């Protein structure tokens, strides 16, 4: 398994979310760290990043795979909606 760290900008965003919403995302997270290569949830653009998607939220969380640090780095967690939670998520790594 993976430890987990935050961006301290994905965390403010993680604690901000609404309750029900954050449950979905915390027990799909939670599974992440299990195994968090999931081929089917790879994102485009650069390497080792992966969302984990709600069916109707539509609330997204972006994190980045860090082998060398065993770690699961949360990045982005926000609206798919005109892909914001995407596009934070490139900026925070760049």
């Amino acid at each position: 398994a993976y430890f987990l760290d935050f961006d301290e900008r994905a965390l403010k965003e993680w604690r901000k979310l609404g309750s029900t919403v954050r449950e979905q995302l915390k027990k799909k997270l939670v599974e992440v760290l299990e195994s968090p290569r999931i081929e089917a949830n790879k994102l485009r653009g650069m390497p080792d990043c992966y969302k984990i998607k709600l069916r109707s939220s539509g609330y997204r969380l972006v994190y980045q795979v860090i082998d060398e640090k065993v770690v699961v780095f949360v990045i982005s967690v926000g609206k798919a909606e005109r892909s914001e939670v995407y596009s934070e998520a490139v900026k925070r790594i760049l």
